């Protein structure tokens, strides 16, 4: 299948990305706390939504939170501020809570069978997101021995989440909190300037900027 491009509702950001964010292809996105990388998640989950020539793939939402981060009050304000009705947007996101780091990955299992099911509607899974992608392996694994281990359980992880975006053709969006080895697509680096910038990392070679906003985020 061809691949398709989801708009992050900062032109800025979508120039850097080549037109925005890639089906069959897991983004990760990292940084401090509060840079804004849920942010840039709570966005897309709205842009998929849109037809798309507007951006979107009129697609679904898979979303796997770690942190209890999730907000359906952000989806909504995003939403009617992007013209869209707020409760249709949330019926289309799927919302996970991840226990531990198992828990997490048993899930992305899961995902595989709500794929199926909207796979010929509509609105097929076009988003699947995992926020924090390792906020449990770095509570989990940790401490002599716990490098190897940990990064074996997440490349396995990552291997998933890879099948699924080839196969069924999803965008995969990680978020991670930040010399160790990554397996992401495309790897973003985000940081706070009310400004925030952002940068591909081992990857154009300038930085994007954008503003979080009531409509999500915006240049």
């Amino acid at each position: 299948a061809t691949i398709g491009r989801i708009s992050t509702g900062s032109k800025s950001l979508d120039k850097l990305l080549g037109g925005g964010i890639e089906t069959q292809a897991i983004t990760e996105v990292f940084g401090e706390f509060g840079s804004g990388k849920t942010q840039l998640a709570h966005t897309l989950a709205v842009m998929v939504q849109l037809p798309p020539e507007e951006g979107g793939l009129n697609g679904s939402v898979i979303w796997i939170d770690t942190e209890n981060t999730f907000r359906p009050e952000r989806i909504r304000e995003i939403a009617q501020n992007r013209g869209l009705d707020p409760d249709e947007v949330l019926k289309h996101i799927y919302v996970a809570r991840a226990f531990n780091s198992n828990h997490q990955m048993l899930l992305v299992q899961q995902a595989e069978d709500k794929i199926k099911e909207l796979l010929n509607t509509d609105r097929p899974v076009k988003l699947l997101i995992v926020d924090s992608l390792t906020s449990h392996f770095r509570s989990e694994y940790i401490g002599r021995g716990a490098l190897a281990e940990r990064q074996q359980k997440l490349a396995k992880h990552l291997a998933d989440l890879h099948r699924l975006a080839n196969l069924y053709d999803i965008a995969v969006f990680v978020t991670n909190q930040v010399i160790l080895a990554h397996s992401a697509t495309l790897r973003v680096y985000l940081r706070k300037g009310g400004k925030r910038i952002a940068r591909l990392i081992d990857a154009p070679e300038g930085e994007a900027v954008f503003s979080i906003t009531e409509k999500g985020i915006e240049d």
